[PDB]
């Protein structure tokens, strides 16, 4: 139970990637508050978890709004929610080749994946800071470092957030605060399949569960060593 | 003179890094279009090139105004200038630390130094496509790569810069176009005589050859990739900074 | 708690990273095989180990000498021990300028930190493919990444084990084989003032780290849960470097 | 120019890119010295730059044997030329699944295209710092970076070359010396010929562009980072790929 007492953020966590974070994080002992867009999938999500025998928190927030984000705040306040450990799961696609892609498509992706990890660890970072005890995770992906045709918004945002995390890193080292990402290759969440695999060494598209031990395995007091790192978790399909 | 029949486009061309790139590839026989803010300064840059015998012109461009990256690239149009060589020299920094960081430093920095490279690379690609061939080369920063506290915002974008590039190279690979950044370390600059005794004597600690570089650094490094012998480069960050960061 | 029945060689396990990693994944249930290079050393591993209620066994080994890496799978063979989970820890400094380095510290460094990894994984790749399972996991070194001046063959030896773990990751990933490198930053395990001085100044928070650090990451690779992790470098340097 | 008066070391110069890179220094102003394994490609070489109007000597060099790396040197130093430039172009490849390599198939490879590394810098780090003034540019590859199957000795020793750099970049930066390392990626060259039709077609498609390089496209790399515009530039690993892999 290294996480009894600690509470941990993750954002959409209704599904996939996020969900599976959430399983893994409450596992560890953790308190969990997952988001979704909608009160329903918040509510799915708290009833599900709280099923499987966990404490978690459903609450509502779009992360590429301000307003919701500054009203989501100001309910974890008022439900006195210190958060401890800040996952960045939720993000947005809009592809198209670069030279067709039209500025609600380039802002969109740079406000939803880039923006977004501002304005979530900016709100998180004090709390964190005054405990003298933190981490922050953000999912990037595995385009952030080897780019990516005809996402040319999304590679930016995902390098952003590494570049982003790299820098923090270093402001809030000496509160005992990390700051990584974890970026996933292909993952689960049509075939194609068949075609995909022939790209990764291990010859399978990953599962949300792989990505989840890896934010469990940094978010844990045994990682405290690790900050500014990027963990590929993508089969072999990219290799730093 | 491999670039005796090619257009080039810097921005911020006036002094520094954007004025020697301007020199370094004229020299090689571009003809340059430089871009300041100003009216006087724009003028100020087309007079000094063609005093040195350059081709060169000067226009008013401010990159963070899509209203005026409309303008600009209209005025281009009618003079005939296509763009074969484009080098954002463009950015700003906004540096504080991330828990004080404000609205306007953060989205600044971001629009300035990340989401206008995005806007002026859409408005010259069509153009190189169709003639299969064209130079992209974004001015990034060692701190991109490295991180540095107090620029969560310049590392996320110059980061992004990167990231933005990998991606497009593979677009425009087919039509023999390249895309790559050149990234600075310690280079001798307007903004860097900012600094104080202080912190320059700070950076000068992390410069395994204990020289601060000079633009002409920057510039030879934007032009060789410029340059017809560096087609076989793409999406590609070169750094350039005295052993500071090592790749 | 998923070790158990997993069997795991670690070299150069007599004390530092090497003994808590051995500790970390017999904490798992892993049988741990633990190597030095003397018989009391082995002994004494083999003895601290089994005293904690771990089942282990120290061997001799000295992992530079091919001679003595013959033997050492000789003996594991007739001890009918296959080794799912292989952690290439042991090597050696010989620093000096480049300028000065002698052929006999270039040689040293680059046979005893590069050379084993290829000489101690194709003994034990056979095993794991067979079985489709297995762990390759060695320990590096931020100076492979970062570059360190006085150590160019000990900084080409750590960059060389990441250029061989990616290529071997390619050959076995099909076989559900990982292999994958922790580099550690500075860890506690007789601290130089020019060290001293790096820690204070490349180091965020000014702190040298602890072999359970090392450990703990070593552990979280080797485990089922990292099934997907593979040809990485995972640095554990309190952000001394970042990739 | 910036090359007049300066003496270069391009080992396994005979042909591809050691020939090109060669003919690359030279025309820069550099004297070349080249090497080859035998007489009589020794003596080829020489005569094939001599006859493009250039100072070249071609000695013979079994980088392998230790005691050749020492006749060698014995041989240049009695003739007067003194190695500012040294570009580590020798290596050899004997690929093989790891589970079915030889002590010989590793070792060669690790011997030729490491260890070759020290053996070479060591006998001219010396004069270049004396001088303050040199370049140390080893030819890598692409795998090195990226990983391949079959190949975890060339893999291994083409990283070892990136690392032992980067550690020499700090021993010599303030002496004026950089240390950087290119990376070619699919380039034409005897051995790629060797390749079947469907072999070279594969690679192909991991290339953007989907073209083949060629020598000159290492060997303009490689003369700019030797030029005196490079000065600022050391520690780097310079891809040199068509977007195969980028860093």
């Amino acid at each position: 139970m290294s996480l009894n007492e600690k509470v941990a953020l993750v954002t959409g966590a209704s599904r996939g990637i996020g969900f599976e974070v959430a399983h893994a994080l409450a596992s560890k002992g953790a308190t969990v508050v997952g988001t979704a867009t909608s009160q329903a999938s918040a509510e799915k999500f708290e009833n599900s978890m709280k099923e499987k025998g966990f404490k978690a928190r459903g609450l509502v927030l779009n992360i590429s709004d301000i307003e919701s984000i500054q009203n989501f705040f100001a309910e974890i306040k008022a439900e006195n929610l210190a958060i401890d450990i800040l996952v960045n799961n939720a993000g947005i696609t809009r592809d198209n080749l670069m030279m067709r892609m039209s500025e609600d498509e380039w802002q969109s992706v740079i406000n939803t994946n880039l923006s977004s990890i501002f304005r979530m660890s900016k709100e998180c970072v004090r709390g964190m800071m005054k405990k003298r005890w933190g981490r922050i995770i953000s999912i990037g992906s595995v385009v952030g470092s080897a780019g990516n045709p005809g996402q040319t918004n999304y590679c930016a945002a995902k390098a952003g957030v590494i570049g982003f995390s790299k820098s923090l890193a270093y402001e809030v080292a000496s509160r005992n605060i990390t700051v990584n990402v974890v970026a996933p290759g292909f993952i689960a969440t049509d075939e194609q399949k068949s075609f995909i695999a022939t790209k990764i060494p291990s010859g399978q598209i990953g599962e949300p569960k792989d990505i989840a031990a890896a934010v469990a395995f940094l978010a844990s007091e045994e990682a405290k060593y690790i900050t500014g790192q990027t963990l590929h978790v993508n089969g072999g399909m990219y290799m730093a």
